DNA sequence: TGAGGTAGTAGGTTGT
RNA sequence: CCUACUACCUC
């Protein structure tokens, strides 16, 4: 199993803190008028920033790595109107212990402030936050592309600086939203006001006069009175958007699509060079790239009717559990009837599978109106389970409407763009897999022994002020989804998690004849304090064992091999109850960083299962998703519900995956 | 709307 | 940490 290797990650070990840095200067803060119980953290922190030097926040005070005699121990900070005045008092020096978690926390704070305060005063270039840009990758007429490392410098257990490096580019332009438009470039989709820092969604140009424009004063007079039209020359009008709003000599463009990924090996090179450079110029010593041992993991045994290397091959071999089913066709283009090949391809797959299938054809059209909805009612009534939609590229709005309409009839839909050709294999072969998943068929499954019988993933909606908390089970070592719950933010209500979970327990109970022994709980991103409290409590009582795991996409940094190829499916244990995974294999892989939040399973065992769940995804076809099937499924569910409403999911079978 | 990835651009979860 | 969108590559 454990085909052990050794690969170092994009971190670096540097000189151990000196005695002085272990004894930071302590200061006291006297801000009058006294802040509100609620207005402290953001204020008390902007006071340190104001105080100058490498100083951070120290609980109810400040802590510095700079002699008080070079700080601004008096001044006045302003936050949200009120102008409170501050006053620092030098109050000794307390020794800090890196061995302690709580103490080390502030030292690492100072260390980041150090890195920022010392990088800013280099003859180099910009320093946008944690970022740094040495050279220039390109300098076209109107745009400039500078390249950089994004950095972080913290303190370890032993008390030595740790410097994490990761190369990154930046697209910055000089020309105005007018000189750039006159230079001969199409209208951007994003603009940022040059008096402020707020941005807009540039909709069009205004066929109106600046001076004679009626504002809610005079348009050209507004920006004039505010002294914004000095040293410049406002051009023509422009309808920005949040309902339009007048605004082009004052606006600036946000370049993105207009006007290259770093090669895998050519990235680790620039990573070390930037390190040698940041330690040499900052007097932090010779960077010792931190290496770690990895483990090649067991290959997944994905199996249709017969074992298979990828879900797409399940089309010529057969499905894992194909039941009798009938699909439908909806052409929003000209012609009628299934294309010859899409039919041959389906009958073969269902031939192999052994189940019988009947292709239908909807002789209706959306434009008919309600006549159209009954065309569906009749289709469903005749036994149709899912419908393939051949239509030229639709608009987002028209797309959701049609999707939502069919769902209101209990018919998931897989869209496929009419400009189609037989030799576009991957295209329509995936279209079929996606249709079939939506129909309720289990394309492939996993052969093997896994610690948990049930695997559920939780995520959170998007868009509008509110989100949708949602989860989706995976019965036995078939997949299904549950009815989501609209919530205020990203934290999922404690009893909402439980109820969502309970549904998957009971789903499993329906499939097997018994409650699960053990469940694998996968939360997308960080797991807000105690959002799984009520959940894990219950599982305990009900005598079913568990494992919670933060699956984080960002923050896994990089991981390069000491020498040779980078193997697919590396298990890279890090600290305690936390490890990496490079679950996939053009650019440079971004490893997932998992964190065992509760349970007693060996990390090696979790990593194994998690990695295997990767290949369980139905509409994947010729490539597997980066995270586990359940977590990836919860993502899309949550996404589509938030996209086109929860109101439609009412009459939709939970075993049908409409969101894929 | 074939799907997966990584790579940009914004804006901003939770709990400092 | 996450929520989106856009562009390139790949089967
Ligand atoms: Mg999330
Ligand atoms: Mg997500
Ligand atoms: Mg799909």
């Amino acid at each position: 199993h454990l085909g052990k290797t050794e690969v170092f990650l994009n971190r670096f070990a540097l000189r151990p803190l000196n005695p002085e840095e272990l004894r930071p200067w302590r200061l006291e803060v006297v801000l009058d008028p006294p802040p509100g119980r609620e207005e402290v953290y953001p204020l008390l922190a902007q006071v340190a920033r104001r105080a100058g030097g490498v100083t951070v926040r120290m609980g109810d005070g400040l802590a510095s790595w700079s002699p008080p005699e070079v700080l601004v121990l008096e001044g006045t900070l302003a936050r949200m109107g009120q102008t409170y005045a501050y006053r620092l008092y030098p109050k000794g020096r307390r020794p800090l212990d890196p061995k302690d978690p709580g103490e080390r926390s502030v030292l690492s704070a100072l260390a980041r402030r150090l890195l920022q305060e010392r990088l800013r005063r280099l003859e180099g270039v910009w320093v946008e936050g944690l970022a740094v840009y040495r050279r220039e990758h390109a300098r076209g007429p109107g745009w400039r592309v500078l390249g950089g490392a994004v950095l972080d410098l913290w303190v370890s257990d032993s008390g030595a600086f740790l410097l994490e490096v990761d190369p990154a580019y930046r697209i910055l332009c000089e020309m105005s939203l007018e000189a750039w438009l006159a230079q001969g470039h199409p209208l951007p989709k994003r603009v940022r006001n040059a008096y402020d820092r707020r941005t807009w969604e540039l909709l069009r140009l205004g066929e109106e006069d600046p001076k004679e424009l009626p504002l809610p004063l005079s348009l050209l007079d507004y920006h004039a009175s505010k002294g914004r039209l000095q040293g410049r020359e406002g051009g023509r009008v422009a309808w920005v958007a949040d309902k339009p709003i007048p605004h082009t000599g004052l606006l600036v463009p946000v370049l993105t699509l207009e006007d290259l990924s770093l090669p895998w090996e050519e990235r680790r090179r620039r990573t070390r060079e930037i390190a040698s450079w940041i330690g040499r110029r900052l007097g932090l010593g010779t960077p010792e790239a931190v290496r770690a041992q990895a483990y090649r993991l067991s290959i997944p045994k994905l199996m249709g009717r017969r074992a298979v290397s990828k879900p797409a091959d399940a089309l010529r071999v057969g499905f894992y559990r194909a039941q009798e089913t009938a699909l439908a066709l909806l052409r929003l283009d000209g012609a009628q009837g299934w294309p010859e090949f899409l039919r041959r391809a389906l009958l073969r797959a269902f031939g192999a599978s052994g189940a019988s299938l009947r292709l239908h054809t909807l002789h209706a059209h959306p434009s008919q109106g309600l006549a159209f909805r009954e065309a569906l009612r009749k289709a469903k009534e005749e036994g149709v389970q899912a419908v393939l939609v051949l239509t030229p590229p639709m608009a987002w709005e028209d797309r959701n409407r049609l999707k939502a309409l069919l769902l209101r009839e209990g018919l998931p839909s897989q869209i496929l763009n009419v400009p189609l050709r037989e030799e576009e294999r991957h295209r329509w072969e995936n279209a079929l897999l996606g249709l079939l998943a939506k129909a309720g068929l289990q394309v492939v499954a996993l052969s093997g022994a896994y610690p948990a019988e049930l695997a559920v993933g939780f995520d959170a909606g998007g868009r509008e002020s509110f989100r949708f908390g949602g989860a989706a089970c995976a019965v036995g070592g078939h997949l299904l989804w549950t009815l989501p719950e609209a919530q205020a933010g990203e934290r999922i209500p404690q009893e909402v998690v439980w109820d969502l979970l309970e549904e998957t327990l009971w789903a499993f109970r329906r499939k097997a004849g018994r409650l699960p022994s053990r469940v694998l709980l996968l939360r997308d991103g960080r797991v807000p304090q105690d959002e799984f409290a009520l959940a894990l409590e219950a599982l305990a009582r009900e005598g079913i064992a568990y494992d919670l795991v933060s699956v984080r996409k960002s923050g896994g940094g990089r991981v390069y091999p000491v020498q040779g190829r980078l193997a697919d499916g590396l298990y890279v244990p890090l600290e305690d109850k936390t490890f990496l995974l490079l679950t996939v294999h053009r650019g440079t892989p971004r490893p997932l960083k998992l964190v065992h939040e509760a349970g007693d399973t060996p990390l090696e065992a979790l990593a194994h299962q998690i990695f295997h769940l990767t290949r369980l995804y139905p509409a994947s076809g010729f490539a597997f998703p980066r995270l586990p099937a359940p977590l990836h499924l919860a993502d899309r569910l949550v996404k589509e519900v938030g996209r086109l409403g929860i109101r439609h999911l009412k009459e939709v079978d939970r075993e049908k995956l409409f969101f894929v």
